[PDB]
């Protein structure tokens, strides 16, 4: 049955909660971002008011076929009145779409969601900035000391450079960048603009980055695989029997593949810094996994709630266990003592 930390008080609000059939009192589902584990169980045969993004709006109708009555799209950083409840979204800095949902109850208690989120600073200049927040419920994916990772725009330079100079050295070798959902888009495209190419992908996910309001869109991507040096595949086939396989298909038009996994944190994080990563080679293949997170680092997530000073925090991500439980409420503790709030 749905969680509790799916649901906001002394409203007919549940969040991300759509894989438990009809809950019991709620007028409205919110969906953050479209990500499968959050959106598990929406269809076209879903038949009530779901509120989200815009762009995550596009995705319900275009990709899941949910009918048009049943989507509320709303704006960004915009006073919006939903069932006699005062909202608001902000932009969460994950992926594409993606929100943070700021409730206003009728009794004066503030509550935010911040769905799937990045922390970061300019945050701290948003609407979040003009009132206090009593409630918090925290994306926890990454709350441990050991999740350090660089900043995207550090990983995205790595990126750049490596891909640069394998084409340079020689203009045969293919590019391939692994996706699994929406989210990531800045690594692929960012390594096409350095090497003036479109980006080639399959008609499914071709769709999908039609949905993302993403300025000049059809000047960077394809289905034209042979017009095309950097290449999408599922993450799935990312490896060297995939890989392989996939050259096989490019019809003698290449002689040599660099790939990108780009993977959340790895052990290796612990150790090795950014610019001392390397590949895994089997022949005329390489393959690099790249720490491209979409989710706070523990530093980041600590500033933030730091910065807050919210009464109480709701974990959302880690919750099955007691260790990890326990684990993440000690960290509160301590970060509320350090601060005095
Ligand atoms: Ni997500």
């Amino acid at each position: 049955t749905c969680p509790f930390y799916k649901k906001i008080p002394g409203t007919g609000f549940t969040v991300d909660a759509f894989q438990y059939g009809v809950v019991e009192g709620c007028t409205a589902y919110f969906l953050t971002h479209f990500h499968s584990d959050h959106y598990a169980g929406l269809s076209k045969h879903f038949t009530f008011p779901v509120y989200c993004s815009e762009i995550t709006g596009n995705l319900l109708k275009n990709k899941l076929h949910v009918q048009e009555q049943y989507i509320h799209p709303l704006p960004l950083d915009t006073e919006c009145i939903v069932n006699g409840v005062k909202v608001v979204l902000l932009d969460a800095n994950h992926c594409p779409g993606a929100v943070m949902i700021l409730f206003y109850l009728p009794n004066g208690t503030v509550i935010l969601h911040t769905g799937d989120f990045r922390a970061d600073p300019s945050m701290e200049r948003s609407l979040l900035a003009d009132q206090k927040v009593h409630m918090l419920y925290l994306d926890t994916t990454y709350c441990s000391p050991e999740y350090t990772f660089p900043s995207q725009q550090e990983v995205i330079r790595f990126a750049i450079n490596t891909a640069f100079e394998a084409v340079t050295l020689n203009p045969h070798a293919l590019v391939v960048c692994g996706t699994y959902s929406i989210g990531k888009e800045k690594v692929f495209l960012a390594i096409a603009d350095v090497l003036g190419s479109k980006v080639g992908m399959s008609q499914e996910k071709y769709k999908t980055l039609q949905c993302l309001n993403i300025p000049e869109i059809n000047s960077l991507i394809t289905t034209d695989m042979c017009s095309s040096l950097v290449h999408l595949l599922p993450m799935m086939q990312i490896n060297f029997k995939g890989l392989q396989s996939h050259l096989k298909k490019c019809g003698g038009k290449y002689n040599q593949i660099l790939a990108f996994r780009p993977t959340g944190w790895t052990h290796s994080n612990k150790f090795t810094r950014i610019a001392d990563v390397i590949p895994q080679t089997k022949g005329n293949i390489s393959i690099y996994g790249i720490p491209y997170s979409e989710h706070s680092s523990y530093l980041e997530m600590k500033r933030f709630v730091q910065w807050l000073k919210p009464q109480k925090i709701i974990p959302t991500v880690n919750v099955g266990t007691w260790k990890s439980r326990s684990t993440m409420e000690k960290y509160f503790r301590e970060w509320k003592l350090e601060a005095g709030y």
